[PDB]
């Protein structure tokens, strides 16, 4: 006798192309059920994915959210997708490699507002500031940028914002000469997890992003160091 | 640029937990201790977090969790922060026909936050239950489709609530409860009662939410239910949220 | 001064394109584990080679192409022994039983290739299926059923499309799995499960039977897990036959 | 057809473990109990498997592990079977210089197998350690490039405490791990790990020497993953050795 804000499918694995790049994405498609209805065409959620096509595009994602709301005869819902994203970048001096970043594109239709969010987990390098000054500790960190979008924003732009405010970016292949630069860059710029977040937010604190949730996790100890800063 | 959450993550440490009855259960809790850093400050004492779990000695009780939050806040010289411990819980149960005593696993998460001098204490429990699809017993001459289900109950608490009391609500409001040890009688009463009580992922959350609304000890809750479909590799999901003050 | 059996990279995730049994192409993302062997004398390996080899490659991975990659590494890494492993999600167009509506199903496919003094090639298939206990029906109107995982690791003597192992498993379970199933189709899947109930042992035995008959599988290890719906524990059954 | 392993999987049931000193430790383990099914009999009694865990008393010692193993063989009426449990283990360590203490998390998988009258018993430990680069340090003017996991699955010839298996990995690495660390303790770990850089290739060989010596261990499978901090992949190394050969 009460409304179920999210009713739907979860963990739907089905291929997906983005732009071009073919990946595989896991879907979480859901709709809101009113207080008087009792069921939903969960089969339609599958039929959508299995029939939809085209490179996913800001516009194709917005249309896919709309088609769902009709196919399911609904007024609110969300389309969530988690897929691997790669980027062919160049070495700092070598000229050479592809890196894996996990992206999450989410779009909800509530109160006549189709809000498009996007998140990317980026591998980045960090170096302790206390050590070095304390002594005569360069682990890897995971930066998560969940950005509420006011206008279209590429994921590689967000990836660039994170790798550009860190002791060092990550490269799959790094010739031995490059290793020096990457290793010596941290020695110069000791980055405290407490600071990397502050610095990263400043780049988003950007108008294509009205709101965001940015988290930095360092893999020190067998524990971890985590900082999150939300906004509006 | 203030930092809303700054602390440690993924600290594992043994833990003692006290039940509704005079039973204390020893578990392993992975802790995530965090605080708030304003713009005036520019760094926190990470080591202090790790010290409070080692320093403390006792059975995590509803009052011991409160003191911990404050303790942490003072030991770091802050006025806001959060504490989350994820531990595995267990309850001895009597099988439906046998009465055989078997232990069932439960995933409990104790969280507590302080913001603006207000301490919201929340409790999430992952409850394993059985689901039987309603349009399978009426669409088919013989049989029905059954899967395992995950019922998650995150609840802001206005009062102490036993985690077993949250398990008792959901297990009662489902097609059939889970038991580790069952024999031929046990597995007969189980199968038949579930066919007799078929429910949707849509129905499950509603039945539970109503029992939740009869508990004034829970001011707010976020209910969730996943059905690991037997006929599909995908799962089904339903979610309900409620701030009773609105 | 000790032979390090296999040293190399692990968890290298890289995009891959694989030709199917139909000749068609399947683009998936696979995580790679490329390693080499260090004799008692050699003390170090140029780890960077593995990474390069992956990105500087080209061509849809094939039975012949995969064997070639193992050979190329052995030269790029100055080695006589190495192992290359790729684990990737794979999909097939499964058509519904009664409505004929087609839909894709997920299958984790792991491909292992080893070249140690004889190049042994393997294939792993994870078949999700429905299980039904044969002792819930006889104990009236009612059965306990759930999802199951059939794992088939097979050493290849000739080319064997994974699709040839899925069918067997899907056919040897009480019911196969479908993503898009309409009301007419959700009744044949709920009935045949009652009709063809099967224990975890009754299942594994039925599957391994055609594996030793496939004759292109030199060896195999078959697993099956029932994610029981009446317990929080999973039923298991593993059978290992070499026949060599 | 005969099936080698048939049984339960992923049963969570609290357990108590014996520490070297003799003290006890409470943990929660995931038990995987399985048997060998002959072509003669179609049905195992799976239930019993859960009954054997609930009907248990006291700490998992070396004799209690073999007792359980056997007791389950008689309750299930079989001639072969395996029992595996994986539990978190903790050790009250001492910070290098300040003496502040901290518990460290270790993953211990205890395997036991009766087959053909011979009861084999194995022990696996994952030890969280630090590694540094015997290539980045010198080649670079300043700075060093991560945490690693060392896994030692050892076939035991006699009763061996897991802490002794933990000691070999923590000592033959660059540095060990600590939960709580002071300022004087964080300066010794940064230099002494840098002063003693060891490769993944160098890490595994150094441990095996000690393993090859301990006559308590007849066979072992040694693994090492360095979880690279400059890269999105990890380094792997494996050693295999049944001295009886
Ligand atoms: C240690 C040496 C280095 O400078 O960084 C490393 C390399 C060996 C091992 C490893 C962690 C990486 C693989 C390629 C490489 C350049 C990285
Ligand atoms: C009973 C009905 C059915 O047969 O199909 C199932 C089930 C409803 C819930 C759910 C587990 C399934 C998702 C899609 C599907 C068709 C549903
Ligand atoms: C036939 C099953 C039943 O009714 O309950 C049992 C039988 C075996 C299959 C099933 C998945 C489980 C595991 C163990 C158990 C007692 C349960
Ligand atoms: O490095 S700090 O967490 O002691
Ligand atoms: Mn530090």
């Amino acid at each position: 006798q009460m409304p179920i804000q999210r009713v739907g499918v979860r963990a739907v694995r089905h291929p997906l192309t983005v732009r071009t790049q073919a990946t595989v994405g896991t879907w979480n498609l859901d709709v809101h059920l009113p207080a008087d209805q009792k069921g939903t065409h969960m089969s339609r959620f599958v039929a959508l994915l299995e029939e939809r096509g085209g490179p996913l595009t800001a516009d194709a994602f917005r249309t896919m959210l709309a088609t769902m709301l009709e196919k399911l005869e609904a007024r609110a819902g969300r389309i969530e997708v988690s897929f691997p994203y790669f980027v062919n970048k160049t070495a700092p001096v070598s000229g050479v490699s592809l890196l894996d970043y996990e992206v999450t594109l989410t779009g909800d239709v509530r109160d006549g507002l189709t809000r498009v969010f996007a998140k990317v987990l980026v591998p980045v390098t960090s170096l302790c500031p206390c050590s070095k000054k304390i002594s005569q500790h360069n682990q890897r960190s995971h930066v998560t940028i969940d950005a509420e979008l006011a206008a279209d924003v590429p994921v590689e732009d967000l990836i660039r914002i994170a790798e550009e405010e860190a002791s060092c970016e990550l490269w799959g292949l790094l010739k031995r000469p490059d290793e020096k630069f990457v290793t010596e860059r941290a020695y110069e710029n000791p980055k405290f997890v407490e600071d990397l977040v502050r610095d990263v937010a400043r780049r988003l604190d950007d108008e294509r992003i009205v709101a965001y949730v940015l988290e930095a996790e360092n893999f020190e100890h067998n524990h971890s160091a985590y900082a999150l800063i939300e906004r509006d």
